């Protein structure tokens, strides 16, 4: 449905929809921009990420409320409506995974872009894993694992330890370990190594870079405090 | 699309969607419940009101952001996207007005229901008036006026001055006068008379009724403070 709108108009309207807190419209404008087939700039990558994080964040928070109600219940209404929200959540994750696979990841040759999109692929399989059950759940967990691992390998080879994309990848992969993979020690180890390596690289940064890096380091510290 | 769901299941799912902060789903479930054709209980009236107030509240807040950006601008994108949001806002107001007219108002014989639905009819024409221009704007303002006035006449004949529905009607009609009709003195007069008449009736109330009434009296006082 965004096929008739210019790419630059879609980007401009995504920024307006962000100002208006209309994140479903923001996601649909960024989906249309990706579908134009050109690579995304750094600014455009971040618009894409912000739009879908907020859309899925609404759905995950709802699914959590409904799942809690359902667990306490244990008529069909609670389960039906939890299933409705779950399906729409899965559809959002599938849409994002579809954009990554057609064809954002394959055309991303620079480290900053390739790590960004692989971390997104890990995050959206992780959201699928949160609602999954059984050994359907297993292949989804492994897919999230694989994406984060490929991003980590690239990030370690190609980015400094203070790069905010590298930091946020490590933060989300530590949450995957803690929340999804039942590997709290791996979680803690990753978050502590990441924090310590970044601290030792801070001296290299300008004032503005320092503020960007240390903000994500504080998120790593807040988790280690929650986890230990 | 809610035609196949039982009325009681629609009400139960509206309450769940409220807990999950999913107000578009809440509105669609309550729309489906009204469309069953039976009168609404007091609790159900309030579910209907909460669902649509939140949906339209999102849209009005967005429209305000975009209108402000557009005014400062004065390409087509800002205007196009403001128009997109405006159209969806108008469609929500038309849907609510449609439910009131088919056939909630005509079947509402008790004062508490009839005043509730007429105040809703005033509020949703008032939201239409906020985005309207010219002398299209005039007939819409007059429609909001007419609905509030009919509700006020009934409320004064049939409800005590502390009844919370009567208070909230007077509060919203005073906002209509101040914001839409360019009649700040009428606004102030209404809000002060309403506050004073309720204060003199408080002695008749139980503890719980007193808390309900005085909460809306504080909203009247907060406006008089803003307006004087
Ligand atoms: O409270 C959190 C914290 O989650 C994270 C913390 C650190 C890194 C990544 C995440 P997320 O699980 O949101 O990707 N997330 C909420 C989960 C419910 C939906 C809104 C966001
Ligand atoms: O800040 C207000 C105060 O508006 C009122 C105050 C008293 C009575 C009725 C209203 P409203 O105009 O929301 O019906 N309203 C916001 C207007 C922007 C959209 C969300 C609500
Ligand atoms: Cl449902
Ligand atoms: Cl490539
Ligand atoms: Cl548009
Ligand atoms: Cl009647
Ligand atoms: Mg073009
Ligand atoms: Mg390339
Ligand atoms: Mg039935
Ligand atoms: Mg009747």
């Amino acid at each position: 449905a965004m096929g008739s709108m210019e790419r630059a108009s879609l980007i401009q309207k995504a920024k307006l929809a962000e100002q208006a807190e209309r994140y479903e419209d923001m996601a649909a404008f960024m989906k249309g921009a990706v579908e134009k087939g050109e690579e995304l700039s750094c600014e455009e990558r971040n618009l894409l990420s912000v739009a879908y994080k907020n859309v899925v964040g609404g759905q995950r928070a709802a699914w959590r409320v409904l799942s809690s109600i359902e667990q306490k219940s244990n008529g069909p209404e609670v389960r039906e409506y939890r299933e409705k929200v779950e399906t729409e959540l899965q559809g959002v994750c599938d849409t994002v995974l579809g954009l990554l696979d057609s064809h954002l990841i394959k055309e991303a040759g620079d480290a900053e872009s390739r790590v960004f999109y692989l971390k997104m692929k890990g995050d959206y399989y992780r959201y699928l894993a949160e609602v999954a059950t059984g050994d359907d759940k297993k292949r989804i967990i492994d897919s999230a694992r694989s994406a984060y691992q490929e991003a980590m390998d690239i990030s370690k080879k190609e980015m400094p330890p203070t790069n905010p994309i590298r930091l946020g990848l490590a933060l989300n992969f530590s949450v995957f370990h803690y929340e999804i993979a039942n590997s709290p020690e791996e979680a803690i180890s990753l978050a502590k190594t990441t924090f310590d390596e970044a601290m030792a690289d801070l001296h290299t940064l300008s004032e503005d870079s320092y503020k960007d890096s240390t903000l994500i380091m504080q998120l790593l510290r807040d988790n280690l405090t929650l986890w230990t």
